[PDB]
């Protein structure tokens, strides 16, 4: 078994020439060569079975990404795991190989306005498909926006994704921290707005240290919530918390982004709206004048049908989640069904 930084990558003989390329809180990702198809791939090793929440992430990512097929969404090419459930300790997810992610690119490079507009267009194009399947990604951030040499962008990391039905916190919408319930497609648009702001200045717009600090960052730029804003917070204890904060004036977007295109700041304003019911929707954002050079509805496909898991996962024990992961990956085993 090939080894990478002291870690077993048990993916041969088909996949060889492994090279470390990144890592998140759950998976180690390596580049590799697929000797069967004669193509470069990425391989994510995850080891989730001792944790119920990690098992949920693994099953959600596998189920959603095998059902999605879109240019701006990473696909799963193959899944490697042991032939028996008792031997199964790691899962390897094989994906198309991307060259970097937006987090790493922003560390090294200031983006031009054409770059920002193009990246923002691809994010929203992929998000249009996700939302059209009635799915929430729920964890959009620069590190899960993959990029290749030709500037193509793919969204990845669907372990928190959920059917819509009303690590880092810097991109979490305010209602996640205040309501803990009733999440809509609106939460992804907030994340995209945070990403846009970071592309405009190469710094995160709301880099809070904890939920309390996070809310103070957001309010220190948006200003204290309006009465209509307050009425959309359902948890009254959370409303009382907001009402206990000192008044804060809104900071004009062109104070934060003085050289930014005014059309980008108009869209940004509509994405980073406190009230999720007033926040711009993905199709309206695609149609905003900022993206006029790219917007092409006939070339922005949607899902044939809304997605559904066919079972609630939140309450299942991890040993049951393990059996579901085994079942869901059987289609990549020789001799399946
Ligand atoms: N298909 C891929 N091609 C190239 N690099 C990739 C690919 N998938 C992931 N990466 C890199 O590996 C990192 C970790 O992947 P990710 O899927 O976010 O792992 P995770 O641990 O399951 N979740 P998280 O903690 O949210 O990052 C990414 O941020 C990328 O830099
Ligand atoms: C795209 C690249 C790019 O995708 O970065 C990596 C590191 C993946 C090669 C850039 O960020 C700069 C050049 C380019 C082509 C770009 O942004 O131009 C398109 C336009 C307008």
């Amino acid at each position: 078994p090939e080894m990478v930084r002291g870690q077993v990558f048990d993916v041969g003989p088909r996949y060889t020439n492994l090279s470390y390329i990144g890592e998140g809180a759950y998976g180690m990702v390596c580049s590799a060569y697929d000797n069967v198809n004669k193509v470069r791939v990425a391989i994510k090793k995850i080891s989730p079975f001792e944790h119920q929440t990690y098992c949920q992430r693994t099953l959600r990512e596998i189920k959603i990404l095998l059902r999605f097929r879109h240019e701006n969404i990473i696909g799963i090419n193959d899944i490697i795991r042991a032939p028996t459930i008792e031997q199964m300790k790691d899962v390897y997810i094989v994906q198309d190989l991307m060259e970097t992610d937006l987090y790493k690119l922003l560390k090294t490079q200031h983006l031009s306005n054409d770059h920002i507009c193009y990246f923002l267009y691809q994010i929203l194009r992929g998000l249009k498909y996700i939302h059209s399947a009635n799915v929430l990604h729920r964890d959009l951030k620069p590190s899960n926006l993959l990029l290749n040499t030709t500037c193509d962008l793919k969204i990845c990391d669907f372990g928190l994704a959920r059917v819509a039905d009303p690590a880092t916190r810097w991109y979490r919408a305010p209602e996640i921290m205040l309501n803990s319930k009733g999440y809509t497609k609106s939460i992804d648009i907030w994340s995209v707005g945070c990403i846009l702001a970071e592309m405009l200045s190469n710094r995160p717009i709301f880099p809070g240290k904890h939920y309390l600090d996070q809310l103070n960052h957001i309010l220190g730029i948006l200003g204290s919530p309006s009465q209509e804003d307050l009425n959309c917070i359902i948890n009254l204890k959370a409303r009382n918390y907001l009402l206990s904060l000192p008044h804060k004036n809104k900071v004009p977007w062109n104070r934060l982004f003085p050289n930014a295109d005014s059309k980008a700041l108009d869209l940004l304003d509509k994405m980073l709206t406190f009230n999720p019911h007033k926040r711009i929707e993905v199709e309206q954002a695609l149609a905003h004048p900022y993206l006029e050079q790219y917007y092409d509805p006939s070339d922005e496909p949607i899902a044939e049908a809304p997605f559904k898991f066919d079972m609630e996962l939140d309450d299942l024990p991890k040993e049951k989640l393990k059996e579901l992961i085994f079942e869901e990956t059987a289609r990549f085993q020789p001799g399946y069904r």
